């Protein structure tokens, strides 16, 4: 039957989807969520064998275990142990486009298992099968004979197996076909991984049974009473004896309770639902959920005889709050929210696909501590566990259905075809039908990137009807379709316009006005957090603030899918696409996150935690005010930590309790502080600290912060006098200059400061040159390649322009004495084919104290495109072991990616200076540092730079971090200029005009000393 | 101005004097400024100027140099914005060309009078026997700032011996979207707290 070739069948002999069931037969097991004695897990060790089709698997498999097969653990992706390769592709499909076949080489996954069923499953009730998810189709088999089948890989597949098994020993045979017709749908952008890759359960069930329960709380106006609204249905026979009674319980105390017999209210001519029935409660003063405070009560729903004895019972946790779209803007409980949401893929280094609690609850921790409140479920239904921690922690949840056509031409081919209707039908209701009680759910998605069809309005308003309480979004077709209530666009600009055809990304402010336009826009994706990325955050956050309508996005995305590959030696390796002999692949676009495969932070991480933290500050005089951006909760967890410090040196500091309420204000007056010794500029450093622990953080952490420049006073005194004067040393070849212990060394051909000596040390490996160029981040690349260059990309205009290859042409070189003072004077050009790009003209002014005060004025042609940097770099003879500096710290900044950092003293290990990027590039610069200590050097002067053992030339040339070796001695690119990053997306040039080094003319000084 | 520096070297073939000063009020340093003059061997006299300002004191109107020549001359010739008067925040329609207007048309008859005339984006400038080059704003006429700034009707101006000459390496933006309230953008203001800016001057 090939069914697999068919989106006509999607299943068969599929039970009906529901809410989490377990079958508790203990009502009070039920309301503390106990694990359930009727729900058991078959997860473990299973039977595998790998077939290249499913034509190769032998029928003796059905009867009886294959002797060739392993024991491998379940849940797992068999691409994961080795059976065959992950392919990573992004848009394009990894199988020929010819719906609705697959290839006939189809890899297929033969999973069995040989476990034991007690006989009293067998003599009463149901006893069913649940695959939480079966990647991407398959066929099950117990004790030999055939049971049903079913696709949608990101949905619980269930079978009734109650005729087919008995009291011992029994065997299941579950045939994995990794591409069927459902990979149509399954074109998201991640890896394609095969097998049964979440929980395998077996549930028992009462004959007479809870088949369905709903759960509503709807609100009076200012929300101080609602009602509960459950609505049970039942399978089974019905009797005048059954009942059913909901209570719901805070903690431990009981709220409210209701029974009834079944029978519903009359829906039409034909009567009434005899097999359901609504309870209502009311309560008084409910405790409202949020992310904010995710207050959950529980609700336990009974199914019992009237003479009280227990058949069954269900339950859920259960979150007050409402949510709807009112005058254009999206209302949780009234308030208008601020969506602070990251796009998070299921993906573990080592375990594939299959997610496991502690790594979830690892990224909610991680999510909140970094003032995340909101997660997009990119790009399906994620495994059950993840919207249970989200209710119980309090995150802001988007489900959306696995649902996903990119690779078709145009992208709605399948979506606006009505053959495709039922297929894509089951993905949508199938998951409404499961994650419906959820109150971490707070929006439905049609899914991601399948254009826009008729099938997407049809299902749109499908779920309008069925659940009015969820607003529905789909970006598909333009972002701002019919089959959208909000207007969420993935990665469109701030201020700047996209306008392709047919599907234009509008800046996000002109979006929200165009004519007859009135829903509220939150990016379904926004900043491309590929490499060095996340450059312009701030923008779109200013926006988000300032217009009511902006009420966020999705960060894109949370964690990089790099996976762990292991070389000769046995050591452990990040690999991305075309790493597994993949082909075609997409290569490192299948890493975006804000945290590394393993969960360490990019340095993107605490730009993202800064611009989305709750409070907001403004100073004026010795007044900061402090202002509440939440909407729910008093700042009861909460003290404001203030210090001023002048130059880095600290000079006074306090604490203050923070007493603000929702949407309010505190004033805070600092104390007097006395003038400081010296002359430099004091600044200001607040952080608001929480003391207590919380579920999501330990005491002390730090969830806001902000600095400002205070008082400066600049230093007017002249210096203590040289107690000598440096020496020139002329000759044909050089121009030296002797100071005591010093010398430095120029060279007459080159133009450059060629060597320095302290006493008999030579300091320098390579020269000090001009350096124009960076190696290329992923932002500057985008989708530029070999065999494919993309011209608009940054980086193939330097190339193009010759900014790689330029030599420097030597036009002047002299030497003066001053009365106390060698002042050396140079001048080079850089040019490509006969074309000046840039010019250089220096001054070097050695003095009597042994300072080299190094003045630079660089002239940039308009013509050619706009270099990365205008800096110099030098290899340094010395490894030593900290970095020290005045500036902006103390992680890696970049200047479109600065606001996270403080200007203060920093001190660190020289390789936290190295931020290990998968796809190596230019990485680790500081910004706005006035001084910067290594060894014996110390710099000073108002630049940028980057120190660490590799050169840029070595990250430009390397593809993958592993590959990377420390070179000898230091290398320091100090930069008087260094343009944007970019990362509005990764593959355009994203890197806003007033981040671009336009400017024709620059000029920057550096003093080069001892310490 | 109070001198911090002031040092001469003579040099192969120039002569380089070296200045430092510091503006100061009731004892708050405003704005440091250092330079160079290098005057050599063709004549030329090459001006450097590194200017420092208090982060904490109100960003400062312009940056630049100001003096008052003998010279009276009938043109102004430069190579730059114009022709018409144009600020930073009001120069889009002023086109780089080069231009020659008589030295009455430098000036602006505002009738409360200001600061005015200044043409930006300029790189050359020539009046009588001068000759000024780098990458500046200037404004340039009979009547000192301190007069207009004195004086609150152009016809009580009276033009003054020579001709004043503001030449500058920054100008703030002049504003305008009300005239009550500050209304010069950020991006106008400034505020980078250390500005350099270079000159040649010489004759002909
Ligand atoms: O992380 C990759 C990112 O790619 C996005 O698509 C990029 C760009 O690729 C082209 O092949 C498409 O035709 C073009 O329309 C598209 O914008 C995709 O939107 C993101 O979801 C993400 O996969
Ligand atoms: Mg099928
Ligand atoms: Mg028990
Ligand atoms: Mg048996
Ligand atoms: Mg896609
Ligand atoms: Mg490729
Ligand atoms: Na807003
Ligand atoms: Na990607
Ligand atoms: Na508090
Ligand atoms: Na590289
Ligand atoms: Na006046």
């Amino acid at each position: 039957r090939r069914d697999w070739e068919n989106p006509g069948v999607t299943q068969l002999n599929r039970l009906a989807a529901h809410p989490p069931f377990a079958s508790w037969r203990n009502s009070e097991e039920a309301r503390t969520d106990r694990p359930s004695q009727q729900l058991r897990s078959l997860n473990g060790e299973w039977r595998f064998a790998w077939f290249p089709a499913p034509e190769a698997v032998p029928e003796s498999w059905l009867e009886c275990d294959l002797p060739e097969a392993d024991t491998v653990v379940v849940p797992s992706n068999w691409q994961m142990h080795g059976y065959d390769a992950p392919i990573y592709t992004n848009v394009t499909y990894p199988i020929t486009v010819n719906p609705p076949f697959v290839p006939t080489e189809n890899p297929t996954g033969c999973y069995s298992l040989t476990f034991n069923v007690d006989e009293s499953w067998l003599q009463e009730g149901q006893t069913r099968i649940i695959f939480d998810g079966v990647n991407s189709a398959f066929h099950l088999w117990c004790n030999g004979r055939w049971v049903g089948y079913g696709q949608d890989s990101r949905l619980p597949s269930e079978f009734d197996l109650s005729a087919f098994l008995r009291a011992g020993e029994n065997r299941l045979a579950v045939m994995v076909l990794r591409w069927s017709d459902g990979s149509y749908l399954e074109d998201q952008d991640m890896w394609r991984m095969s097998g049964i890759f979440r929980d395998v359960s077996l549930l028992h069930k009462p004959t007479t049974q809870i088949s369905d329960f709903h759960v509503a709380t709807r609100f009076n106006d200012d929300f101080s009473r609602a009602v509960l609204e459950a609505e049970v249905q039942m399978c089974g026979e019905l009797r005048d004896y059954l009942r059913v009674t909901v209570s719901l319980w805070q903690g431990e105390t009981q709220v409210a309770s209701g029974t009834a017999p079944f029978g519903g209210e009359i829906i039409d001519e034909r009567g009434g639902y005899a097999d359901r029935v609504t309870l209502r409660l009311n309560v008084e003063n409910p405790k409202l959920w949020s992310a904010e405070i995710p207050n959950l009560y529980r609700a336990v729903v009974e199914l019992h005889t009237a003479d009280g004895t227990l058949i069954e019972a269900e339950a859920c946790d259960v979150g007050f709050r409402e949510v709807r779209i009112e005058n254009g803007l999206l209302l949780l409980n009234g308030k208008p929210l601020l969506i602070r949401g990251v796009n998070r893929h299921e993906h573990h280094p080592l375990h594939g696909q299959v997610m496991d609690e502690q790594t979830m609850v690892q990224d909610i921790l991680l999510m909140k501590q970094n003032n995340f409140n909101a997660v997009r479920c990119s790009h399906y239904p994620n495994h059950p566990l993840w919207y249970t921690l989200c209710d119980r922690y309090g995150l802001y949840v988007v489900d959306e259905a696995n649902i996903e056509t990119h690779g078709m031409v145009p992208m709605n081919r399948l979506t606006d075809d009505p053959r495709w209707l039922p297929a894509m039908s089951e993905r949508v209701t199938r998951m409404v039908q499961r994650d419906r009680n959820h109150p971490s759910v707070i929006i439905w998605s049609l899914g991601n990137e399948s254009g826009h069809g008729a099938n997407h309005d049809a299902l749109y308003r499908w779920i309008k009807s069925v659940d009015p309480s969820r607003p529905v979004q789909y970006e598909g077709g333009g972002a701002d379709t019919t089959a959208t209530d909000i207007i969420c666009p993935m990665y469109a600009r701030v201020d700047e316009d996209q306008p392709f055809p047919a599907v234009p990304k509008w800046s996000i402010k002109k979006w929200l006005s165009l004519p007859g336009e009135t829903r509220p826009l939150i990016l379904c994706q926004y900043a491309h957090a590929m490499g060095n990325s996340l450059g312009g955050f701030a923008k779109y956050w200013q926006a988000f603030r300032q217009y009511p309508r902006l009420q966020g996005g999705f960060v894109w995305d949370w964690v990089d899918q790099s996976l762990i590959k292991y070389d000769e030696n046995g050591n452990p390796w990040s690999a991305y696409g075309g790493d597994f002999g993949d082909t075609p692949n997409d290569r490192q676009f299948c890493m975006n996150g804000l945290v590394f495969a393993d969960r360490t932070p990019h340095p993107a991480l605490t730009e993202a935690k800064h611009q989305q933290q709750f409070f907001q500050f403004r100073l004026s005089g010795q007044t900061i005010e402090v202002t509440s951006e939440y909407l729910f909760r008093h700042s009861d967890n909460e003290l404001l930590h203030w210090m001023v410090a002048l130059d880095g040196k600290p000079l006074a500091s306090g604490e203050v309790p923070l007493d603000v309420a929702p949407q309010g204000k505190q004033l805070i007056e600092l104390p007097e502080l006395p003038q400081p010794e010296s002359a430099g500029q004091l600044w200001l450093t607040v952080r608001v600290v929480q003391p207590n622990a919380t579920a999501w953080s330990e005491a002390g952490h730090i969830s806001a912060w902000q600095q400002w420049r205070l008082a400066e006073n600049l230093s007017v005194t002249l210096p203590a006098a040289s107690h000598a004067i440096p020496h020139l040393t002329t000759s044909e070849m050089d121009f030296c200059i002797e100071l005591g212990n010093k010398r430095w060394q120029f060279n007459r051909q080159s133009g450059f400061l060629s060597q320095m000596w302290i006493g008999d040390k030579k300091q320098l490996l390579t020269p000090l040159r001009d350096q124009f160029t960076r190696a290329p981040l992923d932002n500057d690349i985008g989708v530029s390649e070999a065999t494919r260059i993309d011209p608009n990309a940054w980086v193939e205009r330097w190339k193009a322009a010759g900014h790689y290859q330029a030599e420097a042409a030597l036009l002047q070189c002299t030497a003066d004495t001053l009365a106390d003072a060698v002042l050396i004077t140079t001048a080079h050009a850089w040019q490509h084919q006969g074309k000046t790009l840039f010019i250089s003209r220096k001054t070097y002014r050695i003095d009597g104290s042994g300072q080299m005060a190094i003045t630079v004025d660089v002239e940039v042609a308009s013509d050619t495109p706009h270099p990365a940097r205008i800096g110099l770099n030098c290899q340094l003879a010395q490894v030593a072991e900290r970095v020290n500096w005045l500036g902006l710290g103390p992680q890696e900044n970049y200047p479109d990616r600065l606001t996270a950092a403080c200007f203060d003293r920093w001190d660190l290990p020289l390789s936290d200076m190295y931020t290990p990027y998968v796809f190596p590039s230019e990485n680790g610069l500081r910004c706005g540092t006035r001084e910067l200590n290594y060894g014996p050097h110390q710099w000073r002067g108002d630049f940028q730079f980057n120190i660490s053992r590799y050169s840029q030339q070595q990250l430009m040339e390397t593809s993958h971090r592993h590959l990377l070796h420390a070179e000898e001695g230091t290398w320091l690119n100090i930069d008087g200029f260094h343009m944007g990053i970019g990362g509005d997306d990764s593959w355009s040039p994203s890197v806003s005009a007033e981040f671009q080094l336009s400017a024709g003319r620059y000029h920057y000084q550096l003093v080069w000393c001892q310490k």
